[PDB]
């Protein structure tokens, strides 16, 4: 429908709680990874002068208006070591974008 | 009766001395906690030009629009390193409440 | 009747109260959306010099003027964030022009 | 005498001189104490558009309307930090204040 | 015709909706590349005193009155990091350009 | 024939559409240097209270009483970043003074 | 003589081309002074609608009807910064007032 | 008299020149003790940015806002060792809290 | 001739082009020193809400008024890091006023 | 004469000059000392956005106020490794005190 | 013709492009060369609050200001280890001077 | 004259570029001898977060402050190992500095 790019921005948003957990790997895995996609002195502005998790906030922040919020989730399957969780992670992610595609076909 | 909302920003406008004490963990609390209620831009309004004080009082404004100022309360539970002394402060925020309340009941 | 239109501002009169709640976000929402109906130095005019709540008076003061007041309704659907009350606003919005409706039929 | 309550305008006018001294905090204070008394709006108005005296100027003409004048007072006992002058000032305050009454009982 | 200058700026002001996405990169790439184009001090005005989103509304207004609304275009491709997107919004521009063009015609 | 600074006004009323365009920068470029012809406090009267279009309609009145209407061409060529489309504006401008001008000699 | 204050007029009359230089600090200096004199709305009559000099020709205005002109005088020596020329300034008014005063002898 | 609590940040304060001596301990004891009241994150604001002297200020600044101020004493005890001299401290911070309770008293 | 006060206005006036260049250090400079005659809440209204040319602009509008002129030439020799060029400056500027004092002897 | 308050800001601005050079410790001095009498956000409005000397700058400003300018002098003895500089500051401090209070006396 | 100074912040804007790449040694080159011309303030200004790039922005922005943009250039024949390509950044500045100067010519 | 200790800023000033040779002794040399000026804490904000140039950048910075810039000279004679050219640093350093006092001289 073109439209699930901007569910995933609410579906984020409702899983922004889950930020502290794991996005404290934010300089760990996406300033080497989302560099695709994300711009390499926002990998500063993300990193310079924050406090470690309202850094995670910007960095998810930038990630809400690509449409390609499952950047994240691509890497997160890279580097499995911490996927353990964090596939238990991506598993509640796919989770909340199916209660929301729910309420989007209404 | 409805108004126990706007009672609500009563209990707060009359608890917003006790803003300087626990609302420096606005942007530690609020920013990744009432992203759920606060707009995303508020977020920065709040934090980019004041003195971590007066930020405090700007996002408490903020708060007394919405009518779940409970908001702030419910995300005080989390993060119960805080609570110690906050969960005092939710103890009276009920009892502003309260009293609030008996007033309103007359 | 092609009359809903007026009764639509006699609605907005009714509910200007509401207005200091969440039109506190009247940049954060109607000069970025009404710019499609609100004239563009219109923006500057309600910014420059007022202060900040007679400042949202201004803009729905060149809202009624318009038919489509619908419009911040429709703009309000858009950020979500703030729609979970919004929204509630937009009920209320609903159940006042409900009203009128009602006394329009008579 | 129910006078008292005029007679402290006066003894604020004849001591708006000190005004520049430390109604600097006036953001600092009475934004966050009288707002029990001072309008929501009115701090909007003192603050956005002045050059930090002037808008202490604009607080206190704010001021003279209320008769509870002694908010500010009671405020001042508050942040004691800054009372180590600031009480010599609620010295000078009553001090003007008695010399208003005396010249009242004539 | 000369005057698709003009109606760049009605496809800009029907896609000003999309500002919030993809001119947080404000400052990242016009401050740099639009100097071309800007004024010096329009940039310290854009960046002053906003809240990063509204900064980017006056951005695209100081751009409307300029006919070349295809500079921030040309920009946009440098820094090819965030074209992924960017460039399916240079697509968005086209097609939005392409539409009232069509409608030029009539 | 000591008549084309006449027939500059009404080429400039005739070209007081393109007002809207580009004399936003009337402060950044005439309060600097037309203040060789402008008086100092029409260069406040012009900014102190207006809404920024309106600002620049008095600007150019203030304009047409002055013979040297090319004071503003004179400026325009500095601050060349603007020129890239102001120059442009002054190619128009000379376009609808030739104009005005085989009107005159008729 | 009695009379010393009329001619306080005509010596701030022919005196009134120095209003332009430092009468620009007249809301730095006789809203917070002279208010001890001046009425409370003057001040508001003064500053809300003008141009940042006439408004200082009807702060004079209002000045010449009170016999103490003087007022703005002792004023002057408060905010010695300013003094390394406004008294200057007060050795010009005395100037003048002496010579009108050896006038009135004649 | 429930106002221990706030007589506690005032000799606090008072004792706030003290930090420098033996706060330098303030990784070495709260970070891992106070994580008990102080945030997780605040940890990482407190160490990250600073130049360890203000770095403790940051820490009692945060320390203020709680009213269990004397967990730091609490925490003084555990690592005996820095105790010789920190007794000597919770000796000192006794004395003040006495002379401010005494003045409480009055 | 006591004359030459007035005539640094008029050399002031036609050298407020180079404004732009170096008065980019005007809270650099005299914010600092020419707080000697300067007002100090003159310095919080040129920097508070500006755009960092346009506050030099009420910068030089304020020293105009001032016939000590070269408190900012004085000020200039200070901080000779600047100076390489800005004394470039006050070589232009004594050959302005050389000019017009030329001008003035006639 | 309870005027040498006055006369000590009188100094302190003539003394303004002496800022650059040892207030580049105002917040390993005052931040900690004069925290008996500056506001506590006041250390943030100082430290947070500012350039390191406007920095100690707005401490001076808000010194002013202040009738006991001595307590940075006070303060200043504290710390004496900076001292034997920083002492024939408190000799200069106490060489313009005692010039102004020689004025003073006249 | 002594405009090459005019024309080289013209090259400069130009070539501002180029910043991104070899500006980042900003603080490597010219916070320890250029201090011979820049405010030593002005270092802390670019240094202290901004994110690495518009850092060098703002560098460059102070650069254009002072007639020998050409100390850059002459600092950067120094650190021969960065040279082996900013020299060729010095060429293409040489490369860009000399366009400028051929269209100065005319 | 009492203002050699100004030009030995400015011969500092000059001589900052063989910084970057012998003050990589800067922890070897000052943080073990200019203790006795050099502030406890100055230490670690000069070397915990930097990058062992810009390092001896701020050391240089924090010596300018101080009269006694020669203290680096009479620290440079103890630890002789280095002074093979440190002393060719000091004759060097009494060069620039016999050049600025003939210039002092004039």
């Amino acid at each position: 429908e073109e439209d699930l790019t901007e569910v995933k921005k609410d579906a984020l948003e409702n899983l922004r709680v889950y930020l502290c957990e794991k996005i404290i790997a934010e300089r760990h895995f996406d300033h080497l990874r989302a560099k695709k996609i994300l711009s390499r002195e926002d990998t500063e502005e993300i990193s310079c002068q924050t406090s470690s998790r309202k850094r995670a906030g910007k960095l998810l922040d930038y990630l809400q208006e690509n449409p390609k919020g499952l950047d994240t989730l691509v890497e997160s399957i890279r580097r499995e070591k911490t996927q353990n969780f964090l596939i238990q992670k991506i598993t509640d992610e796919v989770l909340k974008l199916r209660n929301i595609k729910l309420e989007h076909l209404k």
